[PDB]
């Protein structure tokens, strides 16, 4: 390993099992064994197989996960259609007459028909693939110096103790360029190295045919899902070093002994594939079994250390983009505490500084590091509620797993890919991408049961070209994308432009064209779906304005509304971004349009659904004009719904039915425009004072500060630096470590929940650094998705120190403070674009910048831009005149 010691590390001088392990469990861990796994146990992975290493004495234990191990599908029924049911959704019928009925003044309808996915076995679930054990046989688990960790920098976990005299070691790391999980086991003295190694499923699970058999040196075990015929197979290579290896008398596992050192090269895999309708490779069990076998074959003849030193290589080479020095202690500082008592430390609050910054570096790191594990440019799938890692499993959804550890993207699955590409990690984006385009086959199959927009020959069909795809807020491995069974959490199409946020920020950040191209074919499509088949004017209840129709407002407040701000400002956000695709690629389409005899009488249809007038403008820039997604109520606050008076209140003073009554509910679904989105801004701030009201609401009673669940807090963490209110924010994020993390860092809901990991990593980010806004200065020129330095820096971080964080238009980021303002700036060019750079903290009239033909423009704020030009691959330091 070499010099360790600027390492970060997360450290425990303790197993797993003697672990604080006493903060709330939430729903599914009532076995406190599962409880104690997903408190105290520590992750690794290649964005494909991933472990959660307990670090005990004597049966050691690491948590075992694949990526695509999911039941439901093709081959759980007879009839598997992504959950759509057509006699609910009547190719359309259902939602045209609910629409018809709010256009008609109703203020709410009754979805209720608006449903489909009922068969749980069908929607399936994420599952806990097993566990491997390494049983050593101990007579009593008496030990002397030791520890387990987690190295972030180098991306393994780490056991290290001493047992009757001899120094037991373990390392664990999975390999994405080689595709395997390593341990490598050694003993300090010759022959004391004896253990079994097993590798047991999950035992809740159905299966068929599953054995487990050894040959040699492998133990191998293959079966297929009860529930959906899924093949898999995993494998372990025990490969001693230059001691014994004997069949374990059970026959369902190997003993090593009188051994000093071996390396167990294990991989696995299914015959999953993302492609629809099948969604399967066409492999053999024996197919599978011969490529699982050539993974562990192929490392082993590469050896551990050529193995191991590919991995750190890879690792480490996305991992250290990143450097962040708010003046932490670490792992090698005097008097350094183990990372469950630095959490302690944090929560009772007797930190000191260092330790406080600490913590707050090593979660922001974290959410680094799991990105790493869960999310690789290879992955088939984008990380899902757990990311990759889980120790529960069941056959059906809404089962054993909390959520079905699926893919929910009311904000869950938003929240997983926030810190993506300002954190430096853009290519690991990639799966998301896919997983986006994935959904357009089996979309378009919703679209046209709930919508009646049919594309035609859909399989041929390119994105771009259809008539749309629609899909929910629960989503699976195989094109689950039918609403819900129940509306008031099922029912959710906006769901798909909010996602879309996070896929056309890949194009915004790299400014990569083949990235534009793709991310341009699914707005295109998208919003061609919403204005042809889901946009309507208003009915008296949500004033003068295009709406979407029925709505319900993740998660609260009444079901079935005429549209609400939640779905306008998604949709507004979307028609943006689908305009400035279009734009940069010249539009060739004919799509923009403009706002000339924009009505939103425009979208007037006949009973059969089709527009009464077909050449009417309803391109995307009038479309986009006439939504006016915000509105301030009579407290001041942005309207979550148009019927809205005062906050949580209908205009004439009574209650909005299912609000929730102490103003804390988890969703800020109103609040998109603030956050991700580009529609409430510093410099857009007509309804930043309504904003930053609405957030007050949602996180305070009086003045004190209320929690919530890691993700929403993580949300609010995101949401008050757009405001540019550090000093709340850091709040946010001081709430966030002591009311949602347990000792392994997992954020928790509860249950854990990595949402709030990663929107940690953002809201820190964004605290820092802002790269989505406009700027006008007074001469009426718009700097569009300028640089913006410490936006909301708190006052708790007087000086520090960030490297290596991207900005909007593909500019790397380093910035250094002192006294709460900026000391140095450094922004590398990636593609050559215009530089615009506001200082928050200085202001950016008072510096100059060298390699330049600078200037200042101003806007009616006060507040300056730094403008020029830039060659791609130069680096512009700019510092205090
Ligand atoms: C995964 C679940 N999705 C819905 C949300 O309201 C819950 O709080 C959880 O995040
Ligand atoms: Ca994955
Ligand atoms: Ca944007």
């Amino acid at each position: 390993d070499g010099d360790t010691s600027k390492d970060d590390w997360l450290w425990y001088k303790q197993p797993a099992s003697q672990t604080d392990a006493t903060a709330t469990a939430g729903g599914n861990y009532g076995n406190p064994d599962n409880n104690r796994w997903q408190q105290t146990t520590l992750p690794f992975g290649n964005g494909k197989i991933g472990g959660t290493v307990w670090g005990e004495v004597s049966r050691e234990r690491v948590t075992f996960n694949e990526e695509t191990l999911w039941t439901g599908g093709p081959g759980s029924s007879t009839s598997y259609n992504g959950g759509n049911n057509e006699t609910k959704g009547q190719n359309g019928a259902t939602l045209r007459a609910l629409n018809k009925q709010l256009a008609n003044g109703a203020e709410t309808v009754n979805p209720g028909n608006l449903t489909g996915g009922e068969n749980a076995a069908e929607q399936g679930n994420y599952l806990n693939w097993g566990d491997i054990y390494l049983d050593y046989g101990f007579n009593d688990t008496t030990v002397t110096e030791y520890r387990r960790d987690l190295n972030l920098s180098k991306g393994k976990a780490d056991v290290t103790f001493k047992h009757d005299g001899v120094t037991y070691t373990r390392e664990y790391f999975a390999s994405n360029p080689d595709n395997v999980m390593v341990a490598r086991l050694t003993a300090s003295k010759a022959g004391k190295l004896n253990f079994n190694v097993s590798m047991p499923t999950n035992t809740n699970y159905s299966k068929t045919g599953e054995t487990t058999t050894v040959k040699g040196d492998t133990l191998t075990v293959k079966g297929a899902l009860g529930n959906n015929g899924l093949l898999y197979n995993s494998q372990i290579k025990v490969v001693l070093d230059n001691g014994t290896l004997s069949e374990g008398s059970d026959g369902a596992s190997l003993k090593v002994s009188d051994a000093k050192a071996v390396t167990l090269y294990i991989a696995a895999a299914t015959d999953y594939k993302q492609k629809y309708p099948s969604y399967r490779t066409g492999e053999t069990a024996a197919e599978v079994n011969t490529r699982v076998a050539k993974v562990v074959q192929d490392a082993a003849n590469k050896g551990y250390t050529a193995v191991k030193k590919a991995h750190i290589d890879d690792h480490s080479a996305i991992y250290d983009r990143v450097k962040i020095d708010l003046g932490q202690s670490g792992h090698s500082s005097d008097g350094a505490v183990a990372t469950d008592a630095l959490l302690k430390a944090y929560q009772r609050g007797s930190a000191t500084t260092a330790q406080k910054r600490e913590l707050e570096t090593l979660v922001y790191k974290y959410g680094r590091y799991l990105t790493i594990g869960s999310s690789r440019e290879n992955s088939q799938l984008p990380s899902n509620l757990q990311g990759i890692w889980s120790v529960t499993a069941g056959d059906n959804a809404h089962g054993n797993t909390p959520w079905g550890s699926d893919f929910h993207m009311n904000v869950n699955l938003q929240m997983n890919y926030w810190p993506t590409y300002s954190a430096n990690m853009g290519e690991l984006a990639e799966p998301l991408i896919e997983y986006v385009e994935g959904l357009v086959k089996p979309g378009r199959v919703t679209a046209k049961v709930y919508a009646g927009a049919e594309t035609t020959n859909p399989e041929t069909t390119p994105i771009g070209e259809g008539e749309g795809y629609m899909a929910h807020t629960e989503n699976t491995a195989y094109g689950w994308t039918a609403p819900g069974q129940s509306f008031s959490w099922g029912w959710s199409p906006a769901a798909v432009p909010w996602i879309l946020q996070n896929v056309y920020e890949a194009y915004e950040y790299s400014g990569d064209p083949a990235l534009l191209d793709r991310v341009y074919a699914l707005l295109k499509e998208e919003s061609h779906f919403y204005v042809n088949y889901m946009l309507h004017k208003a009915g008296s209840s949500s004033g003068d304005r295009l709406t979407t129709g029925v709505a319900y407002s993740p998660e609260q407040g009444p079901l079935g509304t005429d549209g609400n701000t939640y779905e306008s400002s998604l949709v507004w956000q979307m028609l943006n971004d689908a305009i400035e695709a279009a734009k940069a690629k010249g539009d060739p389409d004919g799509l923009v349009g403009n706002t000339t005899d924009c009505s939103a009488d425009n979208w007037a249809k006949n009973d059969s659904g089709n527009f009464t007038d077909a050449n009417a403008n309803r391109s995307w820039s009038c479309a986009k004009s006439l939504l006016k997604p915000i509105e301030v109520g009579d407290s001041g606050q942005i309207k979550e719904w148009y019927f809205e008076g005062a906050l949580g209140k209908k205009k004439d003073g009574s209650t909005i039915s299912g609000y929730q009554a102490d103003n804390q509910h988890r969703h800020m679904s109103h609040l998109l425009g603030l956050f991700p989105g580009d529609l409430i801004t510093i410099d857009n701030s007509e309804y930043m004072d309504a904003a930053k009201t609405s957030l007050r609401y949602r996180c305070f009673k009086g003045n004190v500060l209320q929690s919530n669940t890691g993700w929403a807090i993580g949300q609010r963490i995101n949401s008050w630096a757009r405001t540019g209110d550090g000093n709340t924010t850091y709040q946010l994020v001081e709430l966030q470590l002591k009311n949602a993390m347990y000792a392994n860092l997992f954020d928790y809901h509860a249950p854990f929940q990595i949402d709030g990991n990663f929107g940690n990593t953002s809201g820190v980010d964004e605290m820092l650094l802002q790269s989505n806004s406009t700027f006008t200065d007074t001469a009426g020129k718009k700097y569009v998705n300028y640089t913006n330095i410490l936006p909301a820096l708190p006052d708790a971080w007087a000086g520090g120190s960030v490297s290596g964080l991207v900005a909007r238009g593909n500019f790397t980021v380093g910035t250094t403070w002192k006294n709460g303002k900026a000391t140095e700036v450094r922004l590398t060019s990636n593609k050559g674009k215009q530089a615009a750079v506001k200082i928050t903290a200085g202001g950016a009239q008072n510096y100059e910048v060298k390699n330049v033909n600078a200037k200042v423009v101003t806007n009616a704020d006060g507040a300056s831009l730094l403008v020029f030009d830039t060659t791609a691959g130069t680096t512009y330091t700019i510092t205090k005149k």
